[PDB]
C-alpha cells in the first residue's frame, strides 16, 4: 500500500487504485477527506495541441452546463485546470455498461426498460444543447446505483465497430444528424433484447461496414414477448435517418409508457 495522494482545489484525496489509462489521462478511484469515495480523472497538457486543448475545455464546460438539467450525465463535482494539467472530480462507477453486458447472465425486462429510459434521457438532453455524440456505444454509460449515466459526450479525441451509424459511413453536422444517435441507442437495446449487436457475427470489420450500409442486408428481429420492444428496434434500426425514429418519438413509445 501507498499514502498516494492528489490535491484538487486544494483538497486531499488518498488513491485507492487506477482504473483508465491511455491518452495522457488516467483515471483514479478515490477516497477524499470525509472517507468518501469518488473518480478523479486526470490528463497532462505538455503534449496536447490547440485542437485537443479546446475540445477538453468544451467537454468541462459541458459536463458543467447539463448537469444542471439531468442526473442522466455524469456529475462534476470540482475541476481544477491549468496549463499543464486537468484534474475532475466526478461521481464514482461500480462498472460500465460494456462489461456489465458481457457478465449478465440474462437480462431483467423491467431492468433493461430502465436502461433504456435512462440512456434516452441522457442523450436527449446532450441533443437539446446541440451535442451530437455520433460514437454511441456500452461504455460510453456507468451503472451509478443501478442507473445509467452518460460519461462521454463524442466531444474529445481496438474498438468495438458494432454501434456504428450508417451515415458516419458515407464522408468516407451536414451528414450527421441526431438520428445518428438514435440507431447506436438502437444497437445497445438490440444487444440487451436478443443477448448479441445486429452484426456481431459478421467478419472481418470492413465486412460489417458492408452490411451496415447494405439496405438489402436485412436485420433480424426474433419475435419476443415484449411486442412493443421489437418495435421500438426496427425503428432506431432504420437505415434511412429520415424514417428513423426521433428521440422525442422513442420517449412517447409505449415500450417506455405503458407498463
Ligand atoms: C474518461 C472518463 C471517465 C469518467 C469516469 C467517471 C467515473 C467513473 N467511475 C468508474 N468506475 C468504474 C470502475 C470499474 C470499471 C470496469 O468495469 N473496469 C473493467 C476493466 O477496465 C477497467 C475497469 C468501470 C468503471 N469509472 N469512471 C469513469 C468520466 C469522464 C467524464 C471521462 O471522460
Amino acid at each position: 500500500g501507498s499514502n498516494e495522494c492528489i490535491s484538487v482545489k486544494g483538497r486531499i484525496y488518498s488513491i485507492l487504485k487506477q482504473i483508465g489509462s491511455g491518452g495522457s489521462s488516467k483515471v483514479f478511484q478515490v477516497l477524499n477527506e470525509k472517507k468518501q469515495i469518488y473518480a478523479i480523472k486526470y490528463v497532462n497538457l505538455e503534449e496536447a495541441d490547440n485542437q485537443t486543448l479546446d475540445s477538453y475545455r468544451n467537454e468541462i464546460a459541458y459536463l458543467n452546463k447539463l448537469q444542471q438539467h439531468s442526473d442522466k450525465i455524469i456529475r462534476l463535482y470540482d475541476y481544477e485546470i491549468t496549463d499543464q494539467y486537468i484534474y475532475m472530480v466526478m461521481e464514482c462507477g461500480n462498472i460500465d455498461l460494456n462489461s456489465w453486458l458481457k457478465k449478465k447472465k440474462s437480462i431483467d425486462p423491467w431492468e433493461r426498460k430502465s436502461y433504456w429510459k435512462n440512456m434516452l434521457e441522457a442523450v436527449h438532453t446532450i441533443h437539446q444543447h446541440g451535442i451530437v455524440h455520433s460514437d454511441l456505444k456500452p461504455a460510453n454509460f456507468l451503472i451509478v446505483d443501478g442507473m445509467l449515466k452518460l460519461i462521454d459526450f463524442g466531444i474529445a479525441n481496438v474498438g468495438t465497430v458494432n454501434y456504428m451509424p450508417p451515415e458516419a459511413i458515407k464522408d468516407m453536422k451536414s451528414k450527421i444528424s441526431p438520428k445518428s444517435d438514435v440507431w447506436s441507442l438502437g444497437c445497445i437495446l438490440y444487444y440487451m433484447t436478443y443477448g448479441k449487436t445486429p452484426f456481431q457475427q459478421i467478419i472481418n470489420q470492413i465486412s460489417k461496414l458492408h452490411a451496415i450500409i447494405d439496405p438489402n442486408h436485412e436485420i433480424e428481429f426474433p419475435d419476443i414477448p415484449e411486442k412493443d420492444l421489437q418495435d421500438v428496434l426496427k425503428c432506431c434500426l432504420k437505415r434511412d435517418p429520415k424514417q428513423r425514429i426521433s428521440i422525442p418519438e422513442l420517449l412517447a413509445h409505449p415500450y417506455v409508457q405503458i407498463q
